[PDB]
C-alpha cells in the first residue's frame, strides 16, 4: 500500500523539516525553504530567473541515501533558476558567486506527490548542499542590498 506509506511519508517529513527549522544558524523563509550558510561568497549579484549558473551540489533523502552528486562527475554543472525544483528557484536566486549553503526542502517545493524519477518517493524532503561557482557573464537578479533585506525580514519573524 502506497497510501500507508504516504501517511507515514508526511508525519515524518514533517519531524525533518521541523527538526532542521529549529537548528542554530537556520533561516526559514515563508515559503518554507529552511537553509544553513555553510561559506559566504565575495559575489556581488545574485543570478536572475534566466541566469545559468555553475554548481557543485550533493542531494540527500533524509535517511542519508545520496541519489545525486556533481563532485563524482568530477565538474560544475549548469543550471538555470527557471529549470529546476522552486526551493532550488528560490535559494539560487539568492546566492552569490562562492556561497555554499545546506538547502533542506520540504516535498511541496521539490518533487511534490508525485515524486523524482526513481529514488525520490512521494512527499519525500530533501537535502541539497550547494555551492555557487560562478554565473554566466555575471549575475543579472539582486544585489547584496535586496539579499539582506530578505534575510532581515526572516529573522523578524
Ligand atoms: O527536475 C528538474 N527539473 C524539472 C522539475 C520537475 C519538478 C519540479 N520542478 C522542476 C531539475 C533538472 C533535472 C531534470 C532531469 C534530470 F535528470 C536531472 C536534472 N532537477 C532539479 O531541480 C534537482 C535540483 C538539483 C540538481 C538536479 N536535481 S536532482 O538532483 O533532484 C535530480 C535527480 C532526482 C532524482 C535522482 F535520483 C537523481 C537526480
Amino acid at each position: 500500500h502506497e497510501e500507508r506509506m504516504n501517511n507515514y511519508r508526511k508525519r515524518v517529513g514533517r519531524l525533518f523539516m521541523e527538526q532542521k527549522a529549529a537548528q542554530p544558524d537556520a533561516v526559514k523563509l515563508p515559503s518554507g525553504l529552511v537553509f544553513q550558510r555553510i561559506a559566504r561568497g565575495s559575489g556581488k549579484r545574485a543570478p536572475a530567473i534566466d541566469d545559468k549558473c555553475e554548481v557543485h551540489y550533493t542531494g540527500r533523502l533524509r535517511d542519508g541515501t545520496v541519489f545525486d552528486s556533481s563532485r563524482e562527475r568530477g565538474k560544475p554543472t549548469t543550471f538555470r533558476p527557471n529549470e529546476v525544483i522552486k526551493g532550488w528557484t528560490e535559494a539560487l536566486q539568492l546566492m552569490r558567486e562562492g556561497d555554499r549553503w545546506r538547502l533542506f526542502i520540504p516535498y511541496d517545493l521539490a518533487y511534490g506527490v508525485t515524486g523524482g524519477g526513481g529514488m525520490i518517493p512521494p512527499y519525500s524532503p530533501l537535502e541539497f548542499d550547494v555551492e555557487l561557482i560562478s554565473i554566466k557573464d555575471g549575475g543579472k537578479g539582486r544585489t547584496a542590498e535586496e539579499v539582506d533585506e530578505i534575510l532581515r525580514k526572516a529573522e523578524e519573524d
